[PDB]
């Protein structure tokens, strides 16, 4: 069956080909969080696209599946909608940047309909910063996963901007998130 197509619609960005199969029933909801959570990505596929609808900020350890969460909402958005979704590990994003002594590395990213930057955290004020600005002025649905919290993310970095994390908490909702996944 030739539906391969809602899967390509979910671009990747130095993240295994894994995260491009992911659909929402292979979530757990067994926990209070994972309810809540999983409610917030059925409500954003639901009401997509809406004025000012935010992303959300998922954090908690490492390893539970945070990222395969928001995996699934790209996957249903694609499948429900016809959306193109972005996922991208910022880490290695940030890296694969830095060596700008070189192309359509942030414009392929900037601009796309909903943008997943996984494990945000753990670069500089100048890409991140200007990414964020320009999505939030453009009212472009921004994701994030991480190992901190609002407050323990900003106090990890550095003086620094200290507006970029203002960009965070404008763009996503906090939502902590526990229990590993099964797989």
């Amino acid at each position: 069956q030739k539906q391969a197509a809602i899967s390509e619609r979910i671009q990747l960005v130095s993240l295994p080909k894994s995260y491009r199969h992911i659909h929402l029933s292979d979530i757990d909801v067994n926990n209070a969080s994972r309810m809540e959570a999983f409610s917030a990505i059925l409500d954003f596929v639901e009401q997509y696209p809406s004025a000012e609808q935010k992303g959300l900020y998922l954090y908690g350890d490492m390893g539970i599946g945070k990222s395969y969460l928001l995996a699934a909402m790209a996957h249903e958005l694609s499948e429900k909608k016809g959306v193109s979704t972005t996922l991208l590990h910022f880490p290695s994003f940030a890296i694969d940047v830095k060596n700008a002594i070189s192309k359509e590395e942030i414009d392929a990213v900037k601009n796309v309909p909903v943008l997943i930057l996984d494990d945000i955290g753990a670069v500089r004020d100048e890409v991140l910063q200007v990414i964020l600005q320009y999505r939030m002025l453009e009212e472009l649905p921004t994701f994030f996963t991480s190992n901190y919290s609002f407050a323990d993310l900003e106090r990890k970095w550095a003086w620094q901007a200290k507006r970029v994390m203002e960009r965070v908490r404008y763009l996503a909702r906090e939502f902590h998130l526990e229990g590993a996944n099964r797989r």
